[PDB]
């Protein structure tokens, strides 16, 4: 019955009854205008409430933070009230839910920015990737990213404050935890990576400078709420949507994790590979990470149940977040526990659209 995946784990302020977590999954089904979570999104999360922990789809800390049409926010009264219904649904089913908070920075498009203006980043370099907009019929469509404007020095306190306010908002909205999105090429990662950061002020150059913004954010949100409410997702090894981690990625990663550990936060979520591939982590590196962080460590990235049991049993990580298996299997915990087959995935309905391919996938 898989030896440890179905055992409890204390995760900061809450207790997970198992180690099968639901990874954050952008599904781009919110209401526009307003970027408002929907009853349908509430149903989808409720279906998945047996997860050890649900991590929400990435959610905007501000309107500026928006980079995808259909991604929800957590900055407006309308958004807060909608999220309250979703977390109540999950709690009604005895689940736990964390909100993943992002600023997309240069992975964005001017047509969805305030005033229709260019999006912001550490430097004025195009992301050279695609984001998702909606066409005149409300259907998801790919679009090249807009070239960003470099944040001015005196704009950085505002960014930190947006993260702080969004965490305040998450508390009022009834989330159990927050997850800072410091991975996959979005704004915090844009500062972290030399490839996307050519600043010559104290937010660029050395690893200390590059990690300055994310650590400022971590301190602000710990002070706003509590360290045992804060998780962070990083992707510090490999390349993610054209953003790599520099020529000293392993040393820089360990620096960051040591700094994070100083804040005593609830967890560290390691996204190990991009959807395209990535070189696998070495056991030695996992050991170096493990010895530097004293909260929960969550592993993610094309994990199998077997891999998750291997590494939890090795004491290298405490939980695993599954993404696409959770899209297709609301009761993934029960399936894994019973070694039942999984529903087939339907990737064409991962983004945008409605119930089909969303609340679609049956339970046992
Ligand atoms: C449709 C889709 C949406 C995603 N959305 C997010 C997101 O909002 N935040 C994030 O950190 N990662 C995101 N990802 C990465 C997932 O959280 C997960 O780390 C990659 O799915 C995990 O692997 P697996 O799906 O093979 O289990 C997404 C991946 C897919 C396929
Ligand atoms: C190349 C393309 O279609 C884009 C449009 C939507 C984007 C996905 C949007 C959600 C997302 C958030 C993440 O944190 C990891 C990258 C992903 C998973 C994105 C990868 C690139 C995709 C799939």
């Amino acid at each position: 019955s898989a030896e440890k995946l179905f055992t409890p784990l204390k995760v900061g302020a809450v207790t997970a009854p198992n180690r099968v977590f639901m990874a954050p999954l952008t599904r781009l089904r919110s209401i526009e205008p307003g970027d408002i979570p929907t009853p349908l999104m509430g149903e989808y999360y409720r279906q998945r409430a047996s997860a050890g922990l649900i991590i929400s789809e990435a959610t905007q800390i501000s309107a500026q933070a928006k980079g995808y049409a259909g991604a929800p926010g957590l900055h407006s009264p309308e958004q807060i009230a909608a999220w309250k219904k979703i977390t109540a649904g999950v709690h009604a089913e005895d689940g736990r839910i964390a909100v993943q908070l992002w600023h997309t920075g240069r992975i964005s498009h001017s047509s969805i920015q305030p005033g229709g203006q260019a999006p912001v980043s550490a430097s004025a370099l195009n992301a050279n990737t695609r984001t998702s907009l909606r066409d005149e019929n409300g259907n998801a469509i790919r679009v090249d990213t807009t070239t960003p404007r470099a944040l001015e020095l005196d704009e950085i306190p505002g960014i930190v404050n947006d993260f702080r306010q969004a965490v305040a908002n998450a508390r009022e909205a009834g989330f159990d935890l927050v997850e800072l999105h410091s991975a996959h090429g979005y704004l915090l990662h844009q500062f972290l990576s030399p490839s996307s950061n050519q600043r010559t002020d104290q937010y660029g150059g050395s690893v200390e400078n590059r990690a300055r913004l994310v650590l400022e954010v971590v301190d602000a949100v710990c002070n706003e709420w509590s360290a045992d409410r804060i998780g962070i997702r990083v992707s510090p090894i490999g390349t993610f949507q054209n953003v790599d981690n520099g020529p000293n990625e392993e040393a820089d990663a360990l620096y960051l994790i040591e700094e994070l550990a100083k804040r005593g936060i609830a967890y560290l979520h390691m996204s190990e590979t991009d959807l395209a591939g990535g070189k696998p982590y070495s056991e030695a590196f996992r050991q170096k990470v493990r010895e530097r962080f004293h909260g929960v460590i969550i592993g993610a990235g094309a994990y199998t149940a077997e891999k998750a049991e291997d590494l939890i049993g090795k004491g290298l990580i405490d939980a695993v977040a599954f993404g696409r298996d959770y899209i297709a299997n609301p009761d993934l915990v029960a399936r894994l526990q019973k070694k039942a087959e999984l529903n087939p995935q339907r990737p064409e309905s991962f983004y945008g659209g409605g119930a089909e391919g969303y609340t679609d996938y049956p339970s046992l």
